[PDB]
């Protein structure tokens, strides 16, 4: 944890002339404002203010004044800004005029579930995300095209894979920002890319994801490309998800890892798996929040389709990578990169604690390709399906109690409400598909 | 009813040189073959044959030989063919190599329900359809555009309404074919048109609808236009439905019309209304068979949204026009022009007979604008909603028993099966809407 | 600079229909020499009665100074409801629908933010206007109507007439006439500036009154 004179010393020592205070609305979009260094004890005295009317999911126009309280632990400088315009950043939580934190701030809300988990004996909730993304070419006037940067596949090399330097450039700015980058490569789909980085505290992991996406889209544009984290932007090729590798620690204890078992898993980790499977239908709407999200949750693309766990398996909802030890984890593959990381985490966490709190029994693993399983054959072993559309996700959300717990009223309410207009709007448009499949035949 | 020497005399007297035998597959598409007059006792001896493998909804490639049995009552000549190439037409039912009628022929299937209704005391099942349609401009190479012929509205005149002569031309060919045309006008939406004609026997009414559409699309093309019966081809304007005005007759008895009641309805007509409301969810999938069909079953466009009846009302599922007397009818507004007329009729008929057979009690009428009714306020008076998507229509179909009765196994089965692939295919594509609403924001 | 970036900056009140207009909010205060004469540290509100008298001031005369603070025909396509621009004469704290908003900041930051002004206004005239409107409320010590602490856009005519909320002038012409009866504004600009602003803008209006929009041709030229 950093001091207030910690960051006072930092702005002198590096001559940081501008400060970007950041936070996150309900859809997971970074929102921020730049302030000259001149203003640094307004920001440090927490007297920074903004307008909640114009933030989706926050507040009404008559209740609109809101405050930013910076979190000094988040401090970081941008390795490409420098000189007369060197820029530094602080992520903030949102406070009301009360002086009290805002019930509707996704991030403070994660901090809230994390106390419900340190009350059950655990030090940290560690997350390692796998945010995949596509790269599209830009046109003369700087706007995206439907033309992917390459037509390469998994682990391909240049010139089959042309995102090489862009990913390199992304990595070095990320590296020069504090990330421990783990790997960088081309994923399965044409123009699809992956850059993995090391796990971190529940809150700082999401802080990481929201910075990750900021850097991907900014460098991508400099390379004359458009980066999208849209779950499934083209039909018939792999979508891109955000796999959430997750683990509880008892202070350098990997509490999921039993060191003499042959499969190497404690069963407080077994019970965790039980709760996320019990509540999977419940939280899908926050881990798959677009209508586009469900066009990626169809079989055949290494995306979770049915609710089940297995090891060394990319067909199921929950993989347990072969890696054990301090790296023993469960990878939750449903989440896609459009999900609000802070909220997706609170849902998965509380879903896993109501799995231990309730001492729940794990189901048996499906060590098969689930996509090759007959509907009746999978109904035989009793495996549920995930919601097939955002509407069905929504209604499964208002049935599940564990999710309202994880999100609270203001967020739970402002979410069902907003994602139901996006469904209404979408269930009125006429797709090129119908017109293309119906207007001449009928 | 006509004789075989009836039509022998007809081909001599007019010198009809070509014969078009017609029938209908499961999606309501006219299928036919032209035969020289040379072949007229092959056709009359029922020795005409074709291939059921290549007809959707019929039969397998190993069971493929099928026969046509013409229905001589249907005879009609085309008032635009003449001379060396004068053409005449006979609608046929499909028979197997058995000699027995094909279980899967929508039309013979209507004839089958009609015997289940003359066994309950009624002479005819009379239908008057209102098939609405749009007119799109063609381009240089003869292919449709998204440009409507006019930007007129209801009952408009030229030059605001430019479909005048086309509709005229349609009417005179229709008139010269035996239709008693009733009215012709521009309906609510831009480039939308209506041409009503007088009611007829259950079977000949559908025979009429399938000819209607044939003539609309043929004249429309000569006028350099493209006619579509797509339910909802553009968002934000009125779709076009096929209102089914329906009545039972006891031989010139309008059995729906009570002549001293003030509202003028017998209650064998009241019980009929009860059964179509009891089974509405069941048969929607056949009266609204496209995914496009449900983009028209959204509130605000004079299309049925919730299951309810009223009089003088275009907001509800079932209208009872002010017209009483020999014209007392219930108009069933859900049906849209993409529905197979023969099948839509069997569903609505059997739905209404299980309403009298079961002596069912009518509900109370909603004499209001149902679209202005709060969701909870309409849940208060207990009015169901129609299926919001073709998938929900399908599953409501496999629950309802009255519909499997109306369609039989081969048709019921071949329908759930085929319209579920069209849903699968459609619930995999990525709409310009998502890419347009998601690819830059995420 | 915007040009040096191949861009074009405009302070036009609402260059585009259907999205927020750009307004030039005037947060103002009165000082008695290093101390914010708007801020009472004892009371819970945070406001002295000079701040109350002062806003009673601008509220009372808002109709009169509106033409000067919203001086283009375009100005009045921003005073449409629903875009965080005001269109009713009212005041609230913490609230962005009303004419005057008073921010949560107190201490040396206590102030009234007059949301009416748009960036097309002549700052020295608008400020001269608001200052004397306030100065009127201070030397007649008017007492302030009670605040309107809801979204003032979602209120019906019946619901606003009840509480006594006057609209601001809908058009520039109507704003000019509001300007000719309000006498406090005439002393604010002086005879010379008052007259020539009125002239200049009266004839600006006449030119707009006679234009034919292609709004109109896109509606009436095929319909009628
Ligand atoms: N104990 C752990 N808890 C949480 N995350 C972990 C743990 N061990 C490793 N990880 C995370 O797993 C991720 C590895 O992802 P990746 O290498 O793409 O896996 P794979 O390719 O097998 O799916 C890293 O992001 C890292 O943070
Ligand atoms: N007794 C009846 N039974 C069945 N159909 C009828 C009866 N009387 C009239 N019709 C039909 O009603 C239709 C009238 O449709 P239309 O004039 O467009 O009605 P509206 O415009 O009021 O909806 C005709 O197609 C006609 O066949
Ligand atoms: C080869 S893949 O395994 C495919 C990811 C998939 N497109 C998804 O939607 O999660 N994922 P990874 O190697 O990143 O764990
Ligand atoms: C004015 S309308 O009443 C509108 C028909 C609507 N578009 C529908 O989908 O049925 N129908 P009609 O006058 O043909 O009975
Ligand atoms: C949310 S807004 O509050 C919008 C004001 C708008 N531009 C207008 O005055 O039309 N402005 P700000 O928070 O900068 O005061
Ligand atoms: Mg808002
Ligand atoms: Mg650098
Ligand atoms: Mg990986
Ligand atoms: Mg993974
Ligand atoms: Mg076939
Ligand atoms: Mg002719
Ligand atoms: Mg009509
Ligand atoms: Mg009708
Ligand atoms: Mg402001």
């Amino acid at each position: 944890t950093f001091t207030k004179e910690d960051i006072r010393k930092f702005v002198e020592e590096e001559n940081v002339r501008y400060l970007r205070l950041q936070f996150t609305d309900i859809l997971g979009t970074i929102k921020n404002v730049e302030v000259p260094v001149s203003q640094l004890e307004k920001v440090l005295d927490n007297e920074m203010m903004f307008d909640g009317s114009s933030i989706e999911g926050f507040v009404r126009i008559e209740e609109s004044d809101m405050y930013l309280h910076p979190d000094l632990d988040t401090w970081v400088i941008f390795p490409w800004t420098a000189g007369q315009g060197k820029v530094a950043r602080l992520i903030c939580d949102v406070y009301k005029t009360d002086g009290t934190p805002f019930e509707g701030d996704p991030r403070a809300n994660l901090k809230r579930v994390l106390k419900e988990m340190e009350d059950l004996g655990f030090t940290d909730f560690n997350l390692g995300p796998e945010p995949e993304f596509f790269l599209f070419k830009l046109d003369e006037k700087g706007e995206p095209t439907l033309e992917l940067n390459d037509d390469g596949g998994y682990f391909d090399l240049a010139p089959t894979d042309l995102g090489e330097n862009c990913r390199r450039d992304i990595v070095l700015e990320l590296e020069d920002m504090g990330f421990d980058i783990e790997a960088s490569h081309h994923e399965v789909a044409p123009g699809q890319h992956e850059i993995d980085f090391k796990y971190a505290d529940a809150v700082t992991a999401c802080d990481n994801i929201q910075t990750f996406k900021l850097v991907v889209k900014t460098i991508a544009r400099k390379h004359n490309l458009h980066a999208t984290f849209m779950p499934k932007p083209l039909f018939g090729v792999n979508g891109s998800g955000m796999h959430f590798n997750v683990s509880l620690f008892k202070g350098k204890e990997n509490a999921f890892f039993d060191p003499n078992t042959e499969m190497g898993l404690t069963e407080t980790a077994y019970q965790f798996t039980a709760g996320v499977l019990k509540n999977a239908r419940g939280f899908t709407a926050v881990c798959n929040p677009l209508v586009n999200s469900y066009k990626r949750l169809v079989p055949g693309y290494e995306a979770p389709c049915y609710i089940a766990w297995s090891g060394k398996n990319r067909s199921p909802l929950i993989r347990v990578p072969s890696s054990r030890g301090l790296s023993t984890r469960i990878e939750v593959r449903s989440v896609d990169p459009a999900a609000n990381p802070y909220m997706a985490l609170a849902a998965i966490l509380e879903a896993g604690l109501d799995g231990i709190k309730n001492k729940l029994k794990v189901p048996e693993p499906v060590n098969q390709n689930i996509y090759e399983m007959n509907r009746e054959e999978r109904e035989a072993v009793g495996i549920q399906d995930l919601p097939s559309t955002l509407y069905t996700a929504l209604k499964a959300m208002r049935e599940n109690e564990v999710i309202k717990k994880a999100l609270g009223n203001h967020i739970y309410n402002q979410f069902i409400n907003s994602k139901s207009i996006e469904w209404d709007y979408y269930r009125t448009q006429v797709s090129e598909w119908e017109r293309d499949q119906y207007m001449k035949q009928y």
